[PDB]
């Protein structure tokens, strides 16, 4: 929440059009737009050692992602750090939920990296070949 | 409020990812589909909007790179006109008469309009 809010602040400062917020569990926590690129972010707070995300919730925000056509990311706030990975990194567990090892998240990207990444996607949009 | 809910339901039945809710400067509706962004400021009823709110939601549109529209509920019809269609007033504000809105697009024309934007998405 405070983490989402803080993330919002940073995205706005970097020029993004950003918004937050019944069907709550299946709507990305953060929806950030900039120059025609859509980035969806689900933020979770975990304070220990594998990160698990519930099946129905994961498939739901995923369907919202496919509809919107936006790039969906998982943002995790560990005790001493904040990370983001592509939601596609979550593998479905035997039981049916989705998870990613905390190792991967730690090596994930920071806000500034998320941003650089988003910027390169904007450039992609404006690029032409030949 | 209900008009919003209506529009929202409608775009949802058409495959759009939709969300509602300065505060005045945010479009009432954000609808997303296949990488296309459509923002809609809802006005239920001559439409008039104060300089700063208009430039305000305009900046959001511009930052977003999205397509900003005015969703208007007239006594007996629902129309959609590009926000760009608002003309500046001598007082420095922005307005549009309902005649222009009337010839605007129906909910269904807006969807096809988006499909066209999506097609074009495939050439870049």
């Amino acid at each position: 929440s405070s983490v989402e809010r803080y993330i919002v602040s940073r995205l706005r400062d970097k020029g993004f059009a950003v918004i937050r917020a019944k069907r709550k569990d299946h709507v990305p926590d953060i929806i950030a737009l900039k120059s025609g690129v859509i980035i969806l972010i689900e933020v979770k707070s975990r304070k220990n050692g594998k990160i698990y995300i519930e099946k129905e919730q994961a498939e739901g925000i995923r369907e919202f992602a496919k509809r919107s056509g936006g790039e969906l990311f998982l943002g995790v706030k560990l005790p001493k750090m904040l990370r983001f990975i592509k939601f596609d990194m979550l593998r479905q567990t035997e039981g049916g939920n989705y998870a990613i090892d905390l190792e991967t998240v730690e090596k994930g990207m920071e806000l500034e990296d998320l941003v650089r990444y988003v910027e390169s996607k904007i450039s992609r949009t404006l690029d032409s070949f030949l």
